């Protein structure tokens, strides 16, 4: 009768080796055969326990056999593991404002996974516990993008794979923020400032009138603000102070119209302009 | 506005603590908080990069945030991992024969499961390619036994496990063996030793006749010879030889008459006993 | 010719398991023989590059040989490693007051070393860089004792061991602080206390007069005051407050004579008692 | 009282990291700072352990500080660890004959180092027992040349390497053979070749007459008969066949005088020419 069939009792995986334990007929030969065409053989030890290492071969897959010293064969053991986890980030396309910070104002981003052995058949995203399936598309690269907009929110994401086997493996989590949202921001006259024969005219004695900025998000990276005087327009950066956003004009104005509004952009790259205000600078 | 999420861009286990490796906004504190209530919390350094290592809490599960100098705080980055790979074997109970060779006469073997973390929802048994659920028994330990009989032959088996977060490890294959199959033998006169005057009466001349004993399976451990004379029976254990298995008695006998059968027991612990011969010494 | 020595060129040591790699020449027998008589055997692969892992034997002791199918043998590669850090504490005989601190006032502690694998020949002792010889006990346990006390301060502390073949491993440090100080304390009548016909006589007229601690260390983990009248004493437990350490008795004394001292023990469980204090209550 | 000193009670390396356990008192700042001016701080957890994983710094080396909620500092723990494992080797510029078989006639073959860290202060080559201290080159490169002669044979080497804290690698070992050694080879007519009238005279009337080739050390990987004639040198391939080593001319000779020798390398490339030896064809 043939030997048993050898039995593996530890495996793990250290630096691109499979370190393995297990039994086996005494004094047989062992015969690891990996997907690569590579053959590894050993005499099992007098105890009938063996241990061995060898190079991670293609896809995980190698079988183990016993054949005894005349030449008989056991049933073969068929491995077939996986030891590379999956990574999935968002695309650079996909990746609005300020690159590579996961803050997005793509309500359909892009997902691209990676690092996935040859093996590997499915493909799923996990969307704060939603799971769809990846896409593999021309190039042979997996993919995933929500076929409806996603809310405004944050989001924890990560992919799962898996190889014929059915071995799996988890990536780490990402954690992507969908912005697509940003106050439209006000320009007005501060308090004092609307004057002489009206408190709602925007007619004015001050030739330096304040401006106060409202409805400016938090989230705000950048406040401008824009003054068209007789065709020509000019752009000012406006003040943040211990008052919150102002603006006043560098210098006195001559008598005259002014068109201003107020310009905000976000991390995300919203980008929102106020209504404009008509203002008549009025001093004598 | 609070500080962007830390991420986990590495992670490892080494001997029972996570090891990990991230980004977070400089100088925030990085608050780890693991499903048995510990929290373990550290400065970002001003370069960005954090790492850190942690014991392993029970069910993979543990959170991390960024909380800023002003009590400000990020989303939480949930995780919920597994380390532990199952493992399969074949009960001690359901091993007949030579014990712990995989091979076995029971056709619904139990199979026990052990290596399991509290949060596994799926406990699944592959074999040859079909999985079943596996079951709890009163005392909590995981097992599978098949509903119906196996039939005879070689059954790769494996035991897979979920948690509820959906992480799954693959143990290693067993290869366990059904043998419930075994030829009942022969024992008849051997040539040349049904003698005198016909040689198919199973009266011989011979006080010490060979036996020859045929259809032994090649799996056989045991052989061993009943010979019944004056309503008694003893056990013999038959001789394998350059011509095979075959039986002479090891004294002479008496004339008069004897009654004769081959018992075969395989590896597995099936056992044939075969017909009996009646023969007859005349000498 | 017999085939030239097998070459290892990559080995590691993973959960008790030696994992190694290197050449050979292809086709032979690669055997491996451990100090504990086990010995494990291979087929070099027809690239020369082999992998092999061994469980640690005995003292990390092995040799490896190269045989040819005509039974010719190469060189032998005798090689002896070590994997056991050792380590070293504070042996408990020699930590006074709270064990397990580390803090002792033994100014000759004695240290004990462990893990050390079977084929350590040399142990030495690393305190603030002056580094000493270990000694080995009856029953063979390594161990080292100041021949001179150490001045108070604190010592890190660590245990180099190397086997034969001259390996070494280096201890995690241990930190050592010697306490054998503790300052003798006083008391003393508070400010106002000293009354009467003088200032410094130790006749008060209060009946339960208020008395300062001092020179009670930082580290001081008891503060008790001893107060013997007429041969009998009595122990309180001293006030630490807003004014530092004090006693005041916690009803009025009648009028006689009064011998009170401050005793103090810190960590280390060094115990001073002050110098007596004669008093004397004058009511009337 | 400031805290006392944190414990270091584990460490281990793992991929570029350093992963620590410890213990500390509970709610202190635990400061680690590195070789490279980093600053790792955490909160140590309530019940007093700590765990940690940090960066590889230069050197191996850094200190832990425990700090208390109102600022005071206990004493530092300094570590200064060492993680690579040094490699020695056959400098290719020394390696002779065959390549990469750690054989040579070079007797003082230079053995290039490899794998320190810049703060090593011991780096030694133990040659079958016996230490010399490696050298740098003016590019910064450590190696060992003897600087006396080897003998002939087989050398053990490894290489040992210290920092200025005392942590101390020893390398694999490697095995290189020094063999500068040759037997002169021999050609002569083999038997029945010096035939006619004498059997001693180098005259033979064959003009394809046989040579034997003798003294022919086990380790020739290459043989080879110069034949001069005419007064012009051709060199010719020996065959070895079930008699040894043989040489007969591939083509008929005229009659004449011929030179013969023969020329035998090894595997470390020594190379060894016979005698010459003046034959006469007279067919
Ligand atoms: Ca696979
Ligand atoms: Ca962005
Ligand atoms: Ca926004
Ligand atoms: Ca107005
Ligand atoms: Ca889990
Ligand atoms: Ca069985
Ligand atoms: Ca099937
Ligand atoms: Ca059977
Ligand atoms: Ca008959
Ligand atoms: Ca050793
Ligand atoms: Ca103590
Ligand atoms: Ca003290
Ligand atoms: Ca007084
Ligand atoms: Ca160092
Ligand atoms: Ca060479
Ligand atoms: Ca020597
Ligand atoms: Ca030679
Ligand atoms: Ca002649």
């Amino acid at each position: 009768t043939p030997p048993n069939a050898p039995v593996v009792t530890y495996s793990d995986i250290v630096n691109d080796l499979i370190i393995m334990q297990g039994t086996a007929e005494a004094k047989s030969q062992l015969i690891i055969t990996d997907s690569e065409g590579n053959t590894y053989t050993l005499t099992v030890p007098d105890n009938g326990k063996w241990s061995m290492a060898i190079p991670y071969p293609s896809e995980g897959k190698f079988t183990i056999t016993s054949v005894d010293a005349i030449g008989n064969r056991s049933d073969d053991v068929p491995l077939d593991i996986m030891k590379e986890v999956p990574v999935i980030s968002l695309s650079p396309d996909s990746d609005s404002g300020t690159v590579g910070d996961n803050i997005t104002r793509d309500k359909q981003p892009t997902f691209i996974i990676g690092n996935l052995e040859s093996d590997v058949v499915v493909v799923q995203v996990d969307i704060n516990g939603t799971v769809y399936n990846a896409e593999k598309n021309a190039d042979g690269v997996w993919f995933f993008t929500p076929g409806t907009p996603l809310a405004d929110g944050s989001y924890t994401i990560s992919v799962i794979a898996s190889d014929a086997a059915g071995n799996q493996k988890n990536s780490l989590p990402i954690t992507v923020t969908i912005d697509s949202t940003l106050t439209v921001p006000e320009i007005a006259l501060a308090a004092g400032e609307d004057n002489g024969a009206s408190d709602s005219d925007n007619v004015t004695n001050h030739t330096q009138p304040k401006f106060t900025l409202q409805h400016i998000d938090a989230d705000v990276t950048g406040v401008t603000v824009n003054v068209t005087h007789n065709g020509v327009t000019d752009i000012y950066q406006a003040t943040q102070g211990a008052d919150g956003w102002t603006f006043t004009p560098p210098a006195a104005w001559n008598d005259g119209n002014y068109t201003l509004s107020v310009t905000v952009v976000d991390r995300a790259g919203n980008s929102q302009q106020s209504a404009s205000l008509a203002v008549t600078v009025d001093s004598t």
